[PDB]
């Protein structure tokens, strides 16, 4: 026995004396073996969801999850049911699929899970300090209340002619169109739609000055910041490379530009109700009396604009891509436009937009088939018991909810991979609570989150951009439809999504051919 412990020490001594070829080998062999041995032992636990088996330690199932997460989820669901875990670049992700998973994650108690712990490294290096996920949840709650204050029906009534003007200016001036000189052409929708999205969102949310900045070489800083918004930040939020230096420079340069305008407005008492900058200047005091700083206001503007940027641009790209092979839908949308707008002799308004159910259904169905965020995360902060099961999700795990997966299940949407706006006949609203409501600090929202359709999430982290997105996408598509027909180049079809980008944007290049419905039509104004 004691003789055995001497040979332990002797063996530790011969271990250290191995050739570095074998020391390195054992430094790879041993973690690999322990990994398999640990999973086998882990698979015995009754109080843990099944864990997806994986060969490479730390890396885990990262590759297949990034490649095709919904296909990854469907196979895991067939072997294990609706709750299962997998490891992901160092973390254990516990997936809860379906409406009860929406309920488990979106309505989790604030003490149990943390969104800022999952997201802060993704967003803080892009947006700046102090806001969104670089702050306590109750600060986020009031930030959402401040922003929502500029997102009112009356705000939407004035945004509509502004967004319309921007769309027409883009048809007139952009290289991709020039409708006054060309009656047909080919565009890449991942080129045109990010540009149309930033032009229209700038003009309406940021205001006339910040929109004017985009006609200068200042627009290059927006490109730099936009490039810093990448899921690489989940792993490498700060690397001493040039990518990160352009991003950081841009955040300072852009937030400096907003602080410049904010300070000029306050210095001149020029604070109105024009844009979200005005609104946050008048309404950014937290409930404990602390005011947001001009730096925090500008970082919140960056965040709101940048999140809205990627979700909205991806969605209008998909709308265009689904309609390019559906000339029947384009025709039906065109007729609705002629009826609602008296043949075009009525100007588009926010209220008339609400009388365009097929247009809004087309947005709604695109968001069904293309949730821009396939996976939403929380870090588990206290152990969580999974109701009706033996499972306990321990602190340090992550929970993963995926309403976009349920969007594509035939159980809840018959023929789920068919694009059919008519599945929403009589139900064209962007969403609506099926019953009771609750207020986390930014307005009463649906208490239950068991709806199989959840493009905007639910609970305390629920989107507040839904009506701005519909207003923006609504004006934009109304004008596209009334102005152009479009179709695919020959043999091309809807592309598959890129599930490794920030949003589930289409795999490019994704080109459509447009044509003027009225070749002789000319867009006025000066260029
Ligand atoms: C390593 C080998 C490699 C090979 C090649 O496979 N590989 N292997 C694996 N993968 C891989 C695997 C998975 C992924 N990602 C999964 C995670 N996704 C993701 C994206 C965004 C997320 O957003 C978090 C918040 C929520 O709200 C937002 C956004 N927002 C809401 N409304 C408007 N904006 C928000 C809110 C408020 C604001 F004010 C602002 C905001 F922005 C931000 C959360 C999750 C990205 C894709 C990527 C790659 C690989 O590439
Ligand atoms: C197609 C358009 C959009 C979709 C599908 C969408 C989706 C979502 C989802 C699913 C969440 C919840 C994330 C989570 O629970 O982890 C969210 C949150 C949020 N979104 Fe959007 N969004 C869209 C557009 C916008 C726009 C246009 C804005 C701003 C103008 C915006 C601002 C926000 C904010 C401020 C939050 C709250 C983040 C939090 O509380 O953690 N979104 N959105
Ligand atoms: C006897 C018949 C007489 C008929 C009288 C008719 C009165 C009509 C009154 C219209 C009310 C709209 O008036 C005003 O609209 C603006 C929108 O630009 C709103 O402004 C709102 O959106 C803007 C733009 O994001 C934000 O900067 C602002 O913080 C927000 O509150 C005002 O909060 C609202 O007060």
């Amino acid at each position: 026995v004691g003789e055995a412990l001497e040979y332990v020490n002797i063996g530790l001594s011969h271990f250290l004396a191995l050739p570095l070829a074998q020391r390195i080998s054992l430094i790879i062999i041993i973690p690999f073996i322990y990994n398999i041995v640990w999973q086998l032992l882990y698979s015995l636990r009754k109080d843990r969801p099944p864990l997806v088996f994986y060969w490479i330690p730390w890396v885990g199932s990262a590759v297949v999850y990034g490649m095709k997460p919904y296909e990854f989820f469907e196979e895991c669901q067939k072997k294990y049911g609706d709750i299962f875990s997998f490891v992901l670049l160092g973390r254990v992700m516990t997936v809860y699929l379906g409406p009860k998973g929406h309920e488990f994650v979106f309505n989790a108690k604030l003490a149990d899970v943390s969104a800022e712990a999952a997201y802060a490294h993704l967003t803080t290096p892009v947006f700046g300090k102090g806001v969104i996920y670089d702050c306590p949840n109750s600060r986020l709650m009031e930030q959402k209340k401040f922003v929502k204050g500029a997102l009112t029906k009356e705000a939407f009534k004035s945004y509509v002619p502004l967004i319309a003007e921007e769309v027409y200016k883009y048809f007139r001036d952009s290289k991709n169109f020039r409708l006054n000189e060309r009656t047909t052409g080919t565009i890449d929708v991942m080129v045109t739609q990010p540009e149309m999205t930033i032009f229209t969102a700038s003009r309406s949310l940021l205001g006339k000055e910040m929109r004017a900045k985009l006609d200068t070489d200042f627009a290059y800083l927006y490109s730099d910041l936009d490039k810093g918004f990448t899921p690489i930040n989940f792993v490498f939020p700060n690397l001493p490379l040039e990518h990160y230096r352009k991003r950081d420079h841009a955040q300072k340069a852009i937030s400096g530009t907003y602080m410049s305008l904010i300070k000029e407005r306050r210095k001149n008492n020029d604070i109105q109700d024009r844009d979200l900058i005005d609104s946050l200047m008048k309404n950014s005091t937290y409930k404990d009396g602390v005011k947001m700083t001009d730096q925090e206001i500008a970082n919140l503007l960056i965040g709101v604009l940048m999140g809205g940027q990627h979700t909205s641009a991806a969605t209008s790209a998909w709308i265009l891509l689904h309609l390019a092979e559906r000339p029947d839908v384009q025709q039906e949308l065109y007729e609705e436009q002629m009826r609602v707008l008296d043949g075009g002799k009525k100007e588009l308004t926010y209220d008339l937009l609400q009388e365009m159910p097929l247009l809004n259904q087309t947005i709604k169905e695109t968001l069904r088939m293309h949730h821009p965020l396939h996976s939403l995360f929380r870090k588990v902060m206290k152990d969580m018991h999974v109701p009706n099961t033996s499972y306990v999700i321990p602190a340090g795990y992550h929970v993963l909810v995926s309403p976009g997966y349920t969007h594509l299940r035939d159980e809840y949407f018959p023929n789920a991979h068919q694009f059919n706006i008519h599945r929403w006949n009589n139900d064209s609203a962007s969403s609506y609570s099926v019953g009771e409501e609750v207020d986390y600090g930014f307005g009463a929202i649906s208490k239950g989150v068991s709806s199989p359709y959840l493009p905007f999430g639910g609970g305390r982290h629920r989107c507040i951009g839904e009506h701005f997105a519909y207003c923006q996408l609504g004006v934009l598509m109304s004008i596209f439809i009334r102005t152009l027909k479009w179709h695919y180049p020959e043999g091309k079809t809807v592309p598959p999504p890129d599930f490794t980008s920030m949003v589930t944007l289409p795999t490019g290049p994704a080109k459509i051919i447009w044509e003027k419905r009225n070749p002789e039509q000319k867009i006025g104004g000066r260029h």
